[PDB]
């Protein structure tokens, strides 16, 4: 078994000639040569079985991507693991190899408007399909948007994805959250568990702003500083939005703040297209109930050159009910991971 940066990649006969891409808490991602399709692929080695939370995230990643088939969503081409549950210690997930991600691209290049427009179109096209399956991505950010030189974009990383549950979205003020700080909607800090589609639209708004200036729009240094950044640009919420805030503590907090005027989008982004900023405004709407939905965003004048509902497919088989992985022990989750990966075994 070949080694990369001091890690055993036991991918067997089908995959050889490895090369390091990146790393994270999840494990390591590498490029490899596929000996059955004759093309280079991405392979990531995951070792989650010692903790329930790592098993939940691994089962979410696998279960969702196996049920999706869309041009703007990374697939899972193969999964390698041991023939028995007793011997399964690692899981290797094989995916299409891309050239870079939007995080890396924005460090080296300023994007023209027509690149921004096409990338935004693909993000929303993929998100329409996700949301049509009643699924929430919950961690959209530049490093989860994969790109190639032909400018194809694919959304990856569904380890925080959940089935939408608007009836159980409520939570208290300043409730802990797992998804990436800078892309969190204001309601996450005020009254929301991130169980509605609107959570993803806010993240897309953040990504659009980031493509317009090569800098994150709301770079909070810590948890409440994230809401300081959001309110710093959006200004004080309206009386109507305060009347929608649910929590006594959230309402008291917002009423205690000095009045702050809205920073105009054309001052933050003086060289941006006016239609891009009108769409940005609608995605970065404070009240999640008034925030634009994915189908409305695709229909916005900024994306009119690409908008074609007949070429923006939806899911055939939406997730009807919640996955219910929150109260399952790590041993049960290992069994489910084993069962979900069975279709890739020889025999
Ligand atoms: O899918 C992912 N990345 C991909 C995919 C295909 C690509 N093709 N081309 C590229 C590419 C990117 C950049 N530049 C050039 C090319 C790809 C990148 C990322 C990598 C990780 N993945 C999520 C994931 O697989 N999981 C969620 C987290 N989970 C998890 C979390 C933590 C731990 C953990 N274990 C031990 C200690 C601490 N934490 C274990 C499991 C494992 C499953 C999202």
């Amino acid at each position: 078994p070949e080694m990369v940066r001091g890690q055993v990649f036991d991918v067997g006969p089908r995959y050889t000639n490895l090369s390091y891409i990146g790393e994270g808490a999840y494990g390591m991602v590498c490029s490899a040569y596929d000996n059955l399709n004759k093309v280079r692929v991405a392979i990531k080695k995951i070792s989650p079985f010692e903790h329930q939370t790592y098993c939940q995230r691994t089962l979410r990643e696998i279960k969702i991507l196996l049920r999706f088939r869309h041009e703007n969503i990374i697939g899972i081409n193969d999964i390698i693991r041991a023939p028995t549950i007793e011997q399964m210690k690692d899981v290797y997930i094989v995916q299409d190899l891309m050239e870079t991600d939007l995080y890396k691209l924005l460090k080296t290049q300023h994007l023209s408007n027509d690149h921004i427009c096409y990338f935004l179109y693909q993000i929303l096209r993929g998100l329409k399909y996700i949301h049509s399956a009643n699924v929430l991505h919950r961690d959209l950010k530049p490093s989860n948007l994969l790109l190639n030189t032909t400018c194809d974009l694919k959304i990856c990383d569904f380890d925080l994805a959940r089935v939408a549950d608007p009836d159980h979205d409520h939570t208290g003020f300043l409730t802990e959250y797992v998804a990436t700080r800078w892309y969190r909607a204001p309601e996450i800090m005020l009254n929301s568990k991130g169980y509605t589609k609107s959570i993803d639209i806010w993240s897309v708004g953040c990504i659009l702003a980031e493509m317009l200036s090569n800098r994150p729009i709301f770079p909070g240094k810590h948890y409440l500083d994230q809401l300081n950044h959001i309110l710093g640009i959006l200004g004080s919420p309206s009386q109507e939005d305060l009347n929608c805030i649910i929590n006594l503590k959230a309402r008291n907090y917002l009423l205690s703040l000095p009045h702050k005027n809205k920073v105009p989008w054309n001052r933050l982004f003086p060289n941006a297209d006016s239609k891009a900023l009108d769409l940005l405004d609608k995605m970065l709407t404070f009240n999640p109930h008034k925030r634009i939905e994915v189908e409305q965003a695709l229909a916005h004048p900024y994306l009119e050159q690409y908008y074609d509902p007949s070429d923006e497919p939806i899911a055939e088989a939406p997730f009807k009910f919640d996955m219910e992985l929150d109260d399952l022990p790590k041993e049960k989750l290992k069994e489910l991971i084993f069962e979900e990966t069975a279709r890739f075994q020889p025999g």
